[PDB]
């Protein structure tokens, strides 16, 4: 039947749930809130409740771990649908918690957490299948046997949902929800599915691969730093995806007894080659196989070899995947990289602002988050913190409030049972007493982030946003027309004008609108590789950009080396590896170079040039209108009262940029803090504010900063204008 | 394998080195092939350990008796000359060097079609301009670009057909078409495996790129084309033919241009030592580099060796006496070379007048050529040639363009004919945005270029275009000799 549709992972937490595409959703007979009826591979059944969502194609039809490891369905697998309708309101069900998650955890667990999900919302039920339960700080199977005689059951007051628990084992055919998959990892979008579409198709269907020719990739080179994930992605997609899964550590390799040791190398490749189409994880084959160069050993020599030549006879069974964990690619030695051999690399990388919010929640959704916390905030407070320290951070909140919580429940020595810990509400004391003890694990690794900064967090500056989203969004979506005229797309963009003025801003808003990696390269970072004369690491960068595509590369204080010399000929170190790997990257056609310049007269003209940064947009200083929009986007999330005049306030600061004004709306803030506290305080010591009030502007406005201003202005107005080469050829007519 | 070799028990690791040798003369003429030379005999000085030495003399006093049976080959892969022990390099002993260098230009287009003629390609395909995209790509990389690609035809397929484990017939794949989509995130996602390594290429330049400068390729064809083809006529008066050319003018006018037209004539390898290059190895004092180049040079002959921004280094230093380390490695290098007579050293300032004088002498760059700014006629010859490719409409008039433009230089045309390229492109987005909102231009307009010469820029002007011509007549040394007629 045509009612029959392919699998994707769920972008909703819900359980039972089923997302479909609204034409798709009218095609196959669904209402808004209508039950869909699922058919999986195996002889399993699972009603759930349709969802209209807009992320996903008519085929795709999202769906959770959930519903897909009662319906013996892997992630990327055909499932039939087919609609049934008929009342059935559940006469006590009989749901148990009968597994092997159930260990330690005794009594009301049938009820304490089971009344506001099972017993809520109407969701459907059925019997055979295994559903989940977040409760407690416990991630609960549970499994129902009888849902009527009826293969579709709605809940019901009436479902009683009676005790009759049991230690009774879990069959091999259901798959562990506790164990990993795609849902585990947050962090990462981009790597993720680099890697989905990497192994999907030679694991799910290697009989393609043994009739077509290709070469199939066999060797993964997964690298970042330690604690980001890739022993749980690689555990990720190759149980949920595959069904055999090899963890050799590394070190156990390189600390048996020489012989055992490559005995236990080649005993895991044959096993991988002897039950399944597997994947073999190298978690430290930096370890394993560093820099052959440098080695002093020979047996160490040997075990290199020995890998390389393992990789390399790895070509046959056409079916084997071979992932390896690293810390960096430039570490390990320069032949696991040849072709056949690790020759993809999926680099994962720092997790980057909501990334790290999108671990956090990975860590909660089985604990508990109270009603007071700002993940978000968190999520911007964890900066340099690779998924283990998210999980530490979750972990270690989570034992600061069980730790405040054995004062008040004294001589507690048992299961704990369950209730108490679903009274448990881990609220944001934790979580900051946790950040504060939780150290970042990488935070000297350069950060690839997709900014938060939008259209909408950009106050004026519309000319220079629509030369933008002309010059670097047309190319991405119009490929042909480009290709028509024959011209190569502008790459790179030196953003030139007086300091504080939105330049990053701009560049992280182009990131975001086209949704591609941000590097941003600044002042700081171009002045430590120039005075170290580590010119070397620049490389390193864009070989960050060219791992991380598509990417928006910002180097901010693109003179700040020129600053640093006294503001000769220019052309520094560091400036001159830009150069040279700006001529690299102009044939990259992924990657845009975007630059940035305060004063922008001391520059190296060099860098002026077609394939390097040839295009020059100039951002001038707010003008009235512009300076409404700079306020109003600085002030949206605080809490300014309406008898405020900002349109006003645009008037009367006239060469304020936009950091003037930003520290001037900063101020205002911290008035109305300091009023709010004093008045707090003094309240306190005798037994407030709502908003932003007009004296804290008109207090702050007193130390009004106009940090360029006169000739300054006229500097990048006279850079403009040897830049914008008039030369008298203006209005400029041919004949007819 | 090579790693073969080194991994095992060591006893057991030289019998098999033996035995592929024995069993190479014992079976019929053949060719052992060492793919990791590399590995198995690295620089013996430095090496730790001794078994390795022991296998790396084994190896050495093997290839030294290979010289019986006169029918056995032995080739070697490494990654680099300067990383085997200086032995291995031995008369009869791998003392042929055959450098295979990163595939460079139609070099790549020529893998493509290697690893798409099993395959399909649609008929939407720009081979030469993925070809053109793929800078810095072993073949290795072009061959899992070509497989990155049809993975993705086949993955897309794969939700188009769904269900299917079978052998997946035959009649399917005849269906299946790689398009530029496939090709395009294929591209974006395969990362270049040789992208630091200098490339050797040989130009897809030719003298129909090059707008005007007539002169200057008669001087050209007639100064590098003629020695090549007449070595008996130069031999007959005794004069060693010139090698090196520095060409000196306006910056952007067309001297990498000419040189790489000069690389294409004559079909030999060109080699781009641009300025960034030149101030890197000077900056980290890493002159030694230099050599790497030249050898490089002397692996890829011919070669038609070109420095381009000869004068970086003293533009960097202020613009004293000259003579900084990197240009004094060139020269030392220059000398060396200049018993070659295979390698052509076009060198190129734009500034000639801050240079180093010692670049100026026999074996050295003696000739100078001077590269002057487009005249009119030349300007229209480069504005042909930057719009070929471009679908310029038949009613503007591009020799007016060239009048208008006086002092303009081959970059500045290249970029009015850019800019006039982009507004089309910008019209032809906003027509089609608007209509697919509401729901066009199939040429260059003329509009398009008045909108394009409204930012005429004009890079060199006035007093600068006096410097190369005040270094043209330090050079051109009359001296009052003109016109000097001999008595009867
Ligand atoms: C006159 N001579 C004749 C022969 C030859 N001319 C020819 O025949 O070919 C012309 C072409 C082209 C072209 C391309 F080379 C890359 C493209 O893809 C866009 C893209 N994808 N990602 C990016 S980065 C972006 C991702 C968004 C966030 C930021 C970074 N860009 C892109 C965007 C802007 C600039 N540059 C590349 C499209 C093309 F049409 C040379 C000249
Ligand atoms: C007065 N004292 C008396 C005694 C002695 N004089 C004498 O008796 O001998 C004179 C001679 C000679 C000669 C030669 F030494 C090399 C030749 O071959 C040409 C060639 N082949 N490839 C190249 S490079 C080219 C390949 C094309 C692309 C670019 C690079 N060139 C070449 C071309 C231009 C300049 N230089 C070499 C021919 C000769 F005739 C010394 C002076
Ligand atoms: N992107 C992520 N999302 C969720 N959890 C993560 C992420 N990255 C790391 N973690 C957590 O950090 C831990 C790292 O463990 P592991 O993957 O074995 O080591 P490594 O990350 O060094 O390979 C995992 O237990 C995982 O729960
Ligand atoms: N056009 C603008 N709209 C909104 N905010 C701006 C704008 N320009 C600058 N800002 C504010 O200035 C602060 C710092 O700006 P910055 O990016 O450092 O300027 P520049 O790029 O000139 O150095 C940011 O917090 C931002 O909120
Ligand atoms: N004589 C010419 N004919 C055609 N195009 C030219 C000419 N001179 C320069 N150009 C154009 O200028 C651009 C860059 O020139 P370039 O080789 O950098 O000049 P220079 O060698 O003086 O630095 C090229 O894309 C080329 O198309």
């Amino acid at each position: 039947r045509p009612n029959r549709l392919i699998v994707d992972e769920a972008i909703n937490e819900d359980n039972s749930v089923v997302s479909l595409s609204q034409p798709k959703m009218d095609e196959l007979q669904l209402f808004r809130g209508d039950t869909v009826l699922l058919k999986g591979k195996k002889r399993r059944e699972a009603v759930c409740i349709v969802l209209s969502d807009d992320t996903c194609s008519d085929e795709k039809i999202r769906m959770n771990r959930v519903v897909r490891n009662n319906l013996r369905v892997r992630l990327g697998d055909v499932i039939s649908i087919q609609p049934c309708p008929d009342v059935k309101y559940g006469k006590r069900i009989h749901v148990l918690p009968i597994d092997d998650t159930v260990e330690g955890i005794t009594g009301n667990l049938f009820e304490v957490y089971l009344k506001p999900y099972f017993l809520e919302a109407y969701r459907p039920i059925r019997k055979g299948d295994i559903f989940l339960v977040r409760g407690g700080m416990r991630a609960v199977e549970f499994k129902v046997v009888e849902t009527d005689p009826s293969p579709y059951c709605i809940v019901a007051p009436d479902t009683v949902i009676h005790c009759e628990g049991e230690p009774i084992k879990r069959e091999d055919e259901e798959e562990s929800l506790n164990e990993v998959g795609y849902d585990d990892i947050g962090g990462c979008r981009k790597q993720l599915a680099q890697i989905k579409e990497m192994v999907e198709l030679p694991l799910r269907h290697p009989a393609l691969f043994k009739a077509i020719g290709v070469k199939p990739p066999r060797g993964i080179l997964l690298y970042g730093p330690p604690g980001t994930g890739k022993t749980l992605i690689a555990r990720a997609v190759a149980n949920e995806t595959g069904a055999f899964f090899f963890l050799i550590n590394g070190p156990e390799i390189m600390s048996k007894l020489a012989g055992e040791s490559e005995s236990n190398l080649r005993k895991a490749f044959e096993e991988a080659e002897k039950n399944a189409p597997a994947i073999i994880f190298i978690d430290e084959l930096d370890a394993i196989a560093p820099k052959r160069e440098k080695t002093h050993g020979e047996v160490e020599r040997r075990i290199v070899s020995q890998l390389l030549t393992l990789m390399d006879g790895l070509k046959q069974r056409a079916h084997v995947i071979v992932m390896a964990a690293t810390n960096r690619p430039n570490s390990i030695d320069p032949a696991l990289r040849r072709f056949g051999r690790f020759d993809r690399e999926v680099d994962i990388g720092i997790p980057d602002a909501t990334g790290r919010l999108e671990i956090l929640q990975i860590h909660t959704k089985n604990m508990k988050l109270a009603d007071d916390v700002d993940l978000e905030q968190v999520a911007n407070e964890t900066h340099g913190h690779v998924g283990a320290d998210l999980a530490a951070l979750c972990s270690e909140a989570a034992l600061q409030a069980i730790r405040k919580k054995m004062d008040l429940i004294d001589l507690e020595d048992e299961t704990i049972d369950a209730e108490v810990m679903n009274s448990l509400a881990v609220t944001m004391d934790d979580f900051r007493w946790a950040l504060s003890q939780s150290n970042p694990s990488a935070l000297r690794e350069t950060v690839v982030e997709v900014p938060q900064v939008t259209w909408e967090d950009i106050g004026g500056l519309e000319d220079v946003k629509r030369e933008l989203q002309e010059l670097v969004q047309y190319p991405v979506e119009h490929p042909d027309k480009f290709l028509k005229f024959g011209m190569t797309p502008s790459k790179g963009v030196l953003f030139y004008g007086p300091p504080g003025c939105g330049k990053t801003l701009l560049a992280k808003a182009i990131a975001n609108e086209c949704q591609a990696n941000f590097i941003s390269i600044k002042g700081p970072e171009l002045l430590t590789m120039w005075f170290g004369e580590s010119e070397a690491n620049v490389r390193e960068i864009f070989d960050k950009a060219r791992q991380a595509a598509p990417c928006v590369l910002f180097f901010d204080e693109l003179d700040s080396i020129a600053k640093a010399r006294g503001g000769g000929g220019a052309a520094d170190r560091v400036i001159n590896q830009i150069l040279t790997e700006m001529d690299g990257m102009s044939t990259k056609k992924n990657v845009f170079i975007i630059g940035a310049t305060n004063r922008p007269d001391i520059i190296d003209p060099a860098i002026l040039r077609p394939g390097r940064l040839d295009q020059l947009i100039y951002i001038p200083l707010p003008d009235e209108k512009s300076r409404v929009a700079i306020l109003k986007a600085n002030l949206r999330k605080s809490p300014v009262a309406k008898d405020v005049d900002l349109e006003f306030l645009a008037k009367m600061t006239n060469g304020f940029s936009g950091a003037d004004l930003t520290e001037i709306c900063q101020r205002a803030c911290k008035l109305a803090i300091r009023e709010s506290i004093e008045s707090e305080i003094r309240r306190e010591r005798e037994r407030p504010v709502p908003e932003i009030r007009r004296d804290h502007f008109e207090e702050a406005m007193r130390f009004a900063r106009r940090s360029v201003s006169d000739n300054d202005i006229r500097k990048y107005e006279m850079f403009a204008q040897t830049l914008q080469q008039s030369r008298g050829f203006g209005s400029f007519r041919f004949p007819s």
